[PDB]
């Protein structure tokens, strides 16, 4: 008779009021993040290397520094890769982890393995230090409000290893992080003791971010069972714009677009979604014109965009959590 799983089909947004946003637009400050959240991620960081680890620590410190009561839990494993077994580790960052329901956020901190062509390295700027670093200034910004969390539903933050693939994408050499977890998180009952429900059973919603940081992104509305949460993201945008809180932004050149399209882009939402969770996959289509090049660097980013895309995702969740 598990009622409380049923609670994400229908759950509505706590829509904020005119000058509620007008703070959130000033609670969030991009540069800090860009100096402090971001640039310590812009190093090679494929798995088994030191740039992993280093990426792993800098993420956690910036989830420990916070007043909110995060519990950071690690998921280390070994998993045959085309270079033989190796050691992976998802980050997790749940508020209130016996809370039955979690809005989830997500994004692979690893980064593809690219030969130092022309002596140059691949750091993953759009792909995806921006999502991770987007997923820190949330926390920080919403520190002040998340502290009130100490409708059984909070937040949680994940960070994936080996989304990418060492050599050639495939179902045995891609999304190593997700695949392993989404496994587990279907086997780890939840809350602790629940005899017919698994943590997934509480995963309200998998907002995935990925390939973020370049101008003029284009986010399709991939799914029918998460439109109403896609739409939510357009709306917020619509008016934020018409109030004056965005930066180099035009109605025509909006980000989300309620134009469903061709088809699927498989990413780390998948193993969960191939198990029956709502995703809110936030992946532009077209990708950036740099996607997997030694030009995915920091320059080829756009401040004004992520700043704008920063504001939207913090608002969305607030409304969501009802805070
Ligand atoms: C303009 C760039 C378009 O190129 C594409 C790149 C990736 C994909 C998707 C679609 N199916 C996949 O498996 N893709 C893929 C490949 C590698 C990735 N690394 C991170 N995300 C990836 C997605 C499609 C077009
Ligand atoms: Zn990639």
């Amino acid at each position: 008779a598990s009622a409380w799983p049923e609670e994400k089909n229908y759950h509505q947004p706590a829509i904020l009021n005119s000058s509620a946003l007008r703070q959130i637009a000033e609670g969030t400050s991009i540069s800090e993040m860009w100096q402090n959240d971001l640039q310590p991620l812009l190093i090679e960081r494929y798995p088994g290397s030191p740039g992993s680890y280093a990426a792993r620590q800098h993420i956690m410190q910036r989830i420990q520094r916070l007043q909110a009561d995060w519990v950071l839990e690690i998921d280390t494993f070994l998993s045959q890769t085309p270079y033989g077994y190796r050691s992976f580790s998802n980050i997790i960052s749940t508020l209130n982890p016996t809370a039955k329901r979690h809005l989830v956020l997500a994004c692979h901190y690893d980064s593809k393995y690219f030969s130092h062509w022309n002596n140059r390295v691949f750091v993953g700027a759009t792909d995806s230090a921006v999502p991770c670093a987007m997923m820190l200034e949330l926390a920080r910004a919403l520190d002040k409000k998340l502290l009130s969390l100490k409708p059984d539903l909070s937040l949680q933050l994940i960070f994936f290893d080996g989304e990418e693939a060492f050599l050639h994408w495939s179902p045995q050499d891609s999304l190593y992080g997700s695949r392993h977890l989404a496994a587990k998180m279907a086997s780890t009952p939840h809350p602790p003791g629940a005899r017919g429900t698994s943590q997934l059973h509480g995963m309200d919603l998998l907002v995935l971010l990925d390939l973020i940081g370049a101008p003029n992104p284009t986010f399709p509305n991939f799914f029918p069972n998460s439109a109403r949460w896609f739409e939510r993201l357009q709306a917020i945008e619509h008016e934020l714009h018409e109030l004056g809180l965005l930066k180099d932004h035009s109605l025509e050149g909006r980000y989300f677009q309620n134009y469903s399209y061709g088809g699927v882009i498989q990413d780390d939402h998948i193993p969960f979604l191939r198990r029956g969770v709502p995703v809110l996959h936030l992946i532009p289509s077209p990708f950036p014109e740099v996607w997997h090049t030694m030009d995915d660097n920091e320059e080829n980013l756009d401040e004004s965009t992520i700043d704008n895309l920063n504001k939207i995702l913090q608002v969305f969740v607030l409304e969501y959590l009802h805070l």
